[PDB]
């Protein structure tokens, strides 16, 4: 983090500056660095603050000839790495490779500079603190700085390609993680050119990711297209139109528990959505969704709608009886109460409601059995945090099933107050039907807009709206504390004044007006101020920024709908039985092609 | 001002045109101006309307050879400036320098033309009347016209760099104040090149502003970057990423009472906000806000929210007793009144309200002690006029504390009518919580939008809305003056007709409708006209221009939020004790660097 790196950098510059050997290595004096090196008592193993030698200083400031004098004074400076924590394995070869001083790389490799050196300090890790991630080996350093000849020269002296770091990343992984993609595709070609073969391309990191899977996850569409140039075979071309066969082994991921498409659609990187726009992935999901995914999602949508209708019908016809106790209160409004369990089921219609309630609790147990192990199979925050996988819809469906089982416990144990979980369950259950809106293009991104207004716009403006409601509700309550509550009951106590001011903010109830009595004038002053600031200004401000939130989602409508039908497709292929979801693509074994599955794409060009 | 300048210009052209010597100097006649100059009785000291000589006329119309004949006729014309008020010190050298006639500059400097001449007329001051501001000395004139060789020639003949004018501005100040910056940066380089040294760069004007501070205040981002090229030192570069150390002495402004960042953020010039986008300022405020400013602002926000909760709770539980006098009026609605001070505190809950009220008045005194001297330390209009410093929020918090102290005066002196300052104090206090919305990016510019709709849109449309309310309220009142007020009480008297028409404009109450009686038909005609013009047309017009006001603020959202967290950071560093705010940046004294503080920035490039 920042102050530790700053302390390390000024200490390193101080130990360069005070030491005359390191200063002469820094500023490249040929008047100096010959009198000092002719002393046999002079310490050529003098280290800086981070344990770096004078050769590290000469490689850092691009002093080639000073590094040659430091090398001929003592040849062991190439073997020595730095020692302190942010640079705990860095050699002078790493600095010469990053600086791309190629004659210095030849001068170091003429000496005994190790090519298998691991620069495993904290300044070389993949972190948000570090501005780059190049790896720990000099070969990955030379691949990431983009110099071809240093890569070939490291190949000429050792430096095997298959080197895995602390993250398990091969040089192909780190080259995929670089921001410049077209500048690194040529390096990916030349690094694959020295492959002698478990292949180099198929070895994973510590996250289990293949370079194909890492190119899919990180949004590297250029590298994905480059990797699918070598996985495709043009069957024929004829005039404008050509038929080509894409290998579907790395994309479909049949035997894998965590598939490639599931890895891409549930990735934190946003640009992985443009991975879904690339061709064999696009026709693969189009075949999976049109052939199987849309009818299965439609019959699940209709079955859930019928289950909601059964739940709603057993909610309307719930057992209620006239209350035995008397009212004796003009404010009291309840004329009937809940029925006891011993008298709830005495008739035929109550038995019809019983089989409806049994269907309801069976469906809630089915929901819990379907959605509880998929919380545990992935990250618990990752399951609910995803806007594409239906995470908010997942937590709504989970708490709906929990409220239905709580209602069953309340019914079996004769607990009064069954209105509460039944009302929450009705609202959350019928709002759960919007999960199936993602199966259609016409109302798919509408729920994405609704989600981006719930947690996008409402969570920020709710604080300003809340403090306006608190101030005007407090003023409205204390200006009516001295008045008769029969003539104007909107602000009689503090919770009903809070609720009335919330409804007057949203303009869903009328302004309180009794023209048969004369109200306080401070009601008129504070309500004119409230109607100016809250109903007129802040409400339409919230409406306008909801509008441009809707505009921002509507610009990316097709990509977001494509991503959520991908998440729906991989969810349905993962959850449903294997006989209902046959393996996608051309089988290939009967055509002489060996145990590989393919997708044929015919496209029209010039 | 305009007519005086016009009268001066036509008088000057008249005195040129009537005088044959000045006419021959104007239109460059070599047939003339040899017969006239051979007369020994001819007055070569003949002056125009502004006291300008014939050499001023020859320098004004770029007549070089006419100026040579005027100089060899009488060499003292270079020593004479003009005399009347808009040009009370202007010489012919100033006109020759502005015209960039360099041979005329050599011809004047061959004679005894003073280079320390001050053209201190009203046409050379920094005013909105004058279209340019070049200064009073010819060296600043040559710097601001951008001619390099005239600057070098003036250096060859006197003309010291460190010349301060009536505004105290050095040539560096005036060169910063020029609108075209990149062509003036090389002139700044040349003017710093003849510095022999209190330095030239550190001398202030009469406002106390350094050229660094003036470049920050005026929004000169190009000159700010040029001034920070000489205040930075690259520690190292390595491949794509470099670490460089910025001097933080001129930016942090430790011992100064009016700091650099406070000068930039409270400046009237708008482009100074882009000064906040430049690099060491940006990481300095990012370090100050993330390390210290955001937690201190968050604990102050939570403490103010708890103080509002205590004030609101002692507002709800205020002492009220049943009224002794009888009602005897069907319109009368008050059933209880304020309690006397002798009986207000008799119970334990009244003592809890007493310690809450003591906390409330202590907080109001604390607010007044914190915000009254900062009105006086700056401009009184400047404190409240700033949208970034929280000036409207400052006057709301000031009047909230004033209303709380007025409420304490009413409580101690048993004054009836305590609803009024308590209701205003509740509204203004809970609206003061939006001051702390600027500490978060997600709801920071929302209050800027609210302010730009209060004083931007509402103050212009309130007049049109007001005259519509007056006309329709007057018509609604006089069409119901003849009717029974029991059947329709919305327009019974003129203030309630005004309030009803305001609420019907905002559509927060229903249209008045009694279907048990037959209303006047002019109520239906005027309400149809009102519903067309006011509820439908002008209200949605106000909503639409509120929407594009919101759009205009949302385009500059990050810059406005950055400016207001800068104002928050400099407010918190100025107000809070020094032990809670340590000095920002690297100390530097332990690294051998002499008594200067630095900020290290590491950045990634090609
Ligand atoms: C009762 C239901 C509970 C639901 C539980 C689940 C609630 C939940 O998980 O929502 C998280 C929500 C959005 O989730 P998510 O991480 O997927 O959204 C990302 C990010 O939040 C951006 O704001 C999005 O907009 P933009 O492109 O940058 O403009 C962008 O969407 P997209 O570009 O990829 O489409 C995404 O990068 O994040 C919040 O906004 C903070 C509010 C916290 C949520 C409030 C938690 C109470
Ligand atoms: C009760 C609370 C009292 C509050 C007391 C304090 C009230 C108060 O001081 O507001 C002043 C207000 C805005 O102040 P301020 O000078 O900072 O705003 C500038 C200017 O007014 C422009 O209109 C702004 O918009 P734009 O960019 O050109 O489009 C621009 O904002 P920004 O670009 O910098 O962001 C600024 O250059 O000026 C008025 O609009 C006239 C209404 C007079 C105010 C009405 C006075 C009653």
């Amino acid at each position: 983090w920042e102050q530790y790196r700053d302390r390390v950098n000024m200490l390193q510059q101080e130990r360069i500056r005070d030491s005359p050997l390191l200063q002469a290595a820094k500023e490249n004096d040929l008047r100096l660095l010959k009198i000092l090196l002719l002393n046999q008592s002079c310490d050529f193993q003098q280290r800086g603050a981070v344990g770096e030698t004078a050769l590290h200083v000469a490689a850092l400031y691009d002093n080639l000839e000073a590094a040659t004098l430091l090398m001929e004074a003592a040849p062991e400076l190439a073997k020595e790495p730095a020692l302190c924590e942010p640079f705990v394995g860095q050699t002078a070869l790493h600095i010469a490779v990053m600086n791309q001083n190629l004659n210095l790389v030849r001068a170091l490799l003429a000496r005994g500079a190790s090519v298998s050196a691991r620069a495993t300090g904290a300044a070389f890790r993949r972190s948000p603190h570090n501005l780059i991630y190049y790896g720990e080996h000099p070969l990955s350093f030379a691949a990431c700085v983009g110099s071809e000849e240093i890569v070939r020269l490291l190949i000429e002296h050792g430096a095997d390609i298959r080197a895995q770091d602390s993250l398990g990343n091969t040089v192909l992984h780190i080259l995929i993680l670089q921001p410049n993609k077209t500048f690194a595709c040529q390096m990916y070609n030349l690094l694959l050119s020295y492959d002698e073969h478990q292949s180099l391309e198929l070895v994973p990191n510590h996250q289990g990711l293949t370079p194909f899977k890492l190119a899919g996850v990180e949004g590297n569409t250029v590298m994905f297209q480059h990797l699918m140039q070598k996985r495709k075979h043009v069957q024929w071309t004829c005039g404008p139109l050509t038929s080509t066969l894409y290998d579907l082994t790395e994309i479909d991921s049949w035997g894998e528990e965590l598939s490639f498409l599931e890895l891409v659609v549930s990735s934190k990187k946003r640009e992985a959505r443009q991975i879904l726009e690339q061709t064999p992935v696009k026709e693969l999901v189009s075949f999976k969704w049109k052939k199987y995914g849309r009818p299965y999602f439609c019959v699940l949508a209709s079955l859930y709608i019928l289950y909601m209708i059964c739940f709603t019908t057993c909610c309307i016809y719930r057992p209620l009886k006239l209350r035995d106790d008397n009212r004796t209160d003009p404010r009291d409004i309840t004329i009937l109460q809940q029925k006891l369990l011993q008298e709830a089921y005495v008739t035929h219609q109550d038995n019809i409601r019983l089989v409806g309630e049994l269907v309801t609790v069976t469906g809630a147990v089915i929901i819990l059995l379907l959605e509880i192990p998929d919380i545990f199979r992935v990250g618990a925050s990752r399951y609910f945090g995803q806007t594409i996988l239906g995470g908010p819809f997942h937590v709504i469906i989970i708490t709906y099933a929990s409220l239905v089982l709580l209602t069953m416990v309340m019914r079996l144990t004769n607990m009064n107050g069954e209105v509460v979980p039944l009302s929450f369950a009705l609202v959350l259950g019928w709002c759960s039907v919007m999960y199936f809106a993602r199966g259609f293009q016409m109302l798919g991104p509408f729920t994405i807009m609704i989600q981006k207004m719930i947690f996008g716009d409402l969570m920020r403006f709710c604080w300003l709206m809340a403090v306006v409601i608190l101030g005007f509700a407090s003023a409205f309550h204390i200006t009516f504390q001295t008045e008769d509550p029969n003539n104007l009951g909107e602000f009689s106590d503090y919770p009903t004044a809070l609720f009335s001011t919330f409804e007057l903010f949203l303009t869903i109830i009328d302004g309180p007006a009794n023209y048969s009595v004369d109200l306080p004038f401070m009601y008129c002053i504070t309500y004119a101020a409230f109607a100016i600031i809250a109903t007129l200004l802040m409400l339409n401000l919230f409406i306008a920024m909801m509008g441009d939130t809707h505009w921002r989602v509507a610009q990316e409508r097709d990509e977001l709908w494509r991503a959520q039908v991908v998440a729906t497709t991989v969810m349905l292929e993962r959850k449903m039985p294997r006989f209902l979801w046959p393996r996608s693509g051309i089988c290939g074994y009967e055509y002489g092609l060996g145990d590989r599955w393919f997708l044929r794409v015919e496209n029209h060009h010039d």
